[PDB]
């Protein structure tokens, strides 16, 4: 009944006298041998001692009972093993005093434990700061210091790096150190505030250079491929375009300025890790990441957009309307084959060129199917590809049934040229627009569409008797009803009444009915239905059209060989430094409102 | 008319859910029972319904709570 | 539960869940004569109490009942 008393009283806050009475209580008994005042102090069940039932309900009386709870444990030196308790439980391991008074955001006794001995890179390695699932568990990167970071306290985050038992480049469980759990945890503007790109900015200043930007967590990323790989598109912005004005901290910039005379001004970009010459870049994985949603506004930044419209008008046009000239002349190539079929020394060449064009497109397609909307046109490819080799084995065969694999292959060339008609600006926002188009609404109003016109063909073909001039009727079979009604739904038939039935009126009113249902409601409330999608997908034409056509740019750009490859390399090397020599992608500028004097060039005069 | 859809659909979907759970007899509806008990005060225990929240703007020290260690 | 931003709010059902005479639940739903239904069912336990009902039975119970009208019409 004293451990009881004791954490009553200290938990309580009720009065410092009770615990002070108790404590003496304590030492008395302790009279008649650290062992027993740990066993006597702490929880065994839970690991928690004192301390922690102190900081976890803060009164406005705690900062005395800190300072005497320390104190009696100085006094019978224990305090090593005291203020550096750790839970047990397999929950919380590893928990200390230090996070719980960060946590509750209190710096005055922060300082106080951090000044008496508490161990500055305890290591939370517990099950609720690492979780599996959101919602249940807080990832923070398992270090006070960046707990202090991460819940926005920046005063802590100054005293714990103004220390030196500290490790800044300390790497815990997952893999991260400090910058990989900011990028983490870095939301966005409407939800946060704003505040992780600055915690990111003076963490990285107070330790200068390139020990943390380069490490890799267990995945083999950086906090530039890890800011990457999810959607985090503001840390983004900003490490791509980070330029530093300090003198001895200039060589830690990505962005400086080397030109500038009037308004007019000539930035020079970095591009060490951002321009597809590694294992994974920063381009590639921004393009082919499938699982973020946010690439509309990735794909605009400061070297990306560039990168991507350089190596366009430098090779990839000449590819794209190359592949696109091949494609043409196969299909035409292919439909008169087939229209001047049989019911030399060019003819023959036509056939071989069908048969190997068709092979290529369907290995490639093959390829490229294997590694995953957004990409059924390989889809489209390989079916006709198929259909045309198909129907070309059968054909030396003996066989004739090959006419509707030819046929069938050649209109779905014909129909599958609106994949090339994206490499134009318009062209490629209205095929982008066709497709959303079917997407969105086509389906629906086809499905109730098919529904309706099946269930009325089998209730007017129901009510037909079967007569015995066998021209008295047109409602004669299953077929022949669901037939007449497509017909005068797309208003060509003939609508008499004189149909053989037993209950004409009848007749009369299903088939007004059904042309009321279609044609006065469904064509004209999917209109009204698309006049409202287009009204809000015009303004992400331009950005989802962008993303294909980096697509296109980067899968065309690993077809060439290796020492094309290397005799394109976009950009220029330039010395920044005492010796540093980084690539760099020069863009120029011309800016009208913030004049300045010009301190931070690479050159005096300008070229 | 499109921006009151969802509020007119989730409505006919309330009054959907509500009538089907009339159908059912007594045991399953005391079989599943929507949330739990939790002690709340000296002697309280009233039923309960937790919905988790995040919200990175409004930074406080935390002085409200029924049970210390987060679970 | 508060630990950081991270918090787990508990809230009450005491008079909420249509285990009564007239809930509030059902109140709200079932009322035909007020016209702002819009704002009353988005409320702090209503949506989540009418989602959890939904995801635990009204599903089964809508899917079956919706198979059994459509092979009755075909049988028909």
């Amino acid at each position: 009944r004293l451990k009881k008393r004791i954490f009553a009283a200290v938990s309580e806050g009720c009065v410092e006298e009770l615990v002070e009475l108790l404590v003496e209580l304590q030492e008395l008994c302790r009279r008649r041998v650290p062992d027993f005042l740990m066993h006597k102090l702490t929880a065994s069940d839970t690991g928690k001692t004192c301390l922690m039932k102190a900081l976890l309900n803060i009164n406005p009386n705690t900062k005395e009972i800190v300072r005497i709870l320390l104190a009696f444990a100085e006094e019978n030196d224990i305090l090593g093993r005291f203020i550096n308790a750790e839970y047990t439980e397999e929950a919380y391991e590893g928990q200390t005093a230090l996070n719980i008074a960060i946590e509750r955001r209190q710096g005055d006794i922060a300082a106080l434990l951090i000044a008496a001995g508490a161990d500055v890179n305890a290591h939370a390695k517990g099950a609720f700061f690492n979780p599996k699932y959101q919602h249940e568990g807080f990832y923070f990167g398992e270090t006070p210091l960046a707990l202090a970071a991460c819940t926005n306290q920046p005063e802590i985050v100054q005293l714990l790096m103004e220390h030196e038992q500290t490790d800044i480049t300390s790497r815990d469980s997952r893999g991260n150190n400090i910058l990989h759990a900011l990028v983490t945890v870095a939301e966005d503007f409407k939800t946060q505030n704003d505040f992780v790109k600055r915690m990111y900015d003076m963490i990285l200043l107070r330790s200068g250079n390139w020990e943390l930007e380069t490490t890799r967590n267990n995945d083999g990323l950086t906090p530039l491929q890890l800011a990457a790989k999810m959607g985090k598109a503001e840390i983004l912005k900003y490490i791509l375009s980070r330029e530093i004005k300090e003198k001895r901290l200039r060589s830690l910039s990505r962005k400086f300025t080397d030109w500038a005379y009037g308004p007019v001004s000539s930035s020079l970009y970095d591009l060490t890790n951002v321009d597809t010459t590694t294992d994974n870049s920063v381009l590639e994985i921004t393009v082919y990441n499938t699982n973020i949603d946010n690439r509309h506004e990735m794909l605009t930044l400061e070297p990306l957009h560039t990168l991507l419209h350089m190596k366009w008008k430098k090779f990839a046009k000449h590819m794209f309307f190359l592949s696109f000239c091949f494609y043409f002349f196969y299909n035409i190539t292919l439909t008169l084959v087939s229209y001047y079929r049989p019911r030399g020394w060019l003819q023959l060449l036509g056939r071989m060129f069908v048969l190997i064009w068709a092979m290529c497109i369907s290995v490639k397609e093959g390829i490229a199917i294997f590694l995953l909307s957004d990409a059924w046109f390989h889809f489209v490819f390989f079916i006709q590809a198929v259909l045309v080799i198909l129907s070309v084995f059968l054909y030396l065969f003996a066989y004739k049934e090959y006419l509707a694999c030819l046929v069938l292959a050649m209109a779905l060339g014909w129909a599958n040229m609106l994949y090339y008609t994206r490499g134009f600006q318009s062209m490629g926002m209205y095929s982008v627009m066709i497709q959303k188009v079917i997407l969105h609404d086509v389906l629906k109003f086809l499905f109730v569409y098919i529904v309706f016109l099946l269930g009325f063909g089998v209730a007017l073909a129901s009510l037909i008797e079967k007569c015995p001039n066998k021209d008295c009727s047109s409602y004669g079979s299953f077929s022949d009803a669901v037939l007449e009604l497509f017909k005068l739904t797309i208003g060509l038939g003939d609508l008499n009444i004189q149909q053989n039935s037993k209950y004409p009126i009848l007749f009369l009113f299903l088939l007004i009915t059904y042309v009321i249902l279609t044609f006065v409601l469904l064509l004209n409330m999917l209109i009204a239905l698309m006049g409202e999608t287009v009204e809000n997908v015009s303004k992400e034409s331009e950005r989802i059209w962008r993303l294909q056509r980096a697509r296109t740019i980067l899968e065309f750009e690993k077809m060439l060989p290796e020492w094309l490859r290397s005799r394109f390399r976009m950009g220029e090397l330039c010395k920044v430094a005492e010796d540093d020599f980084r690539l760099c992608l020069r863009i120029n500028e011309v800016k009208w409102t913030e004049w300045k004097t010009h301190v931070s060039f690479l050159n005096e005069d300008p070229g």
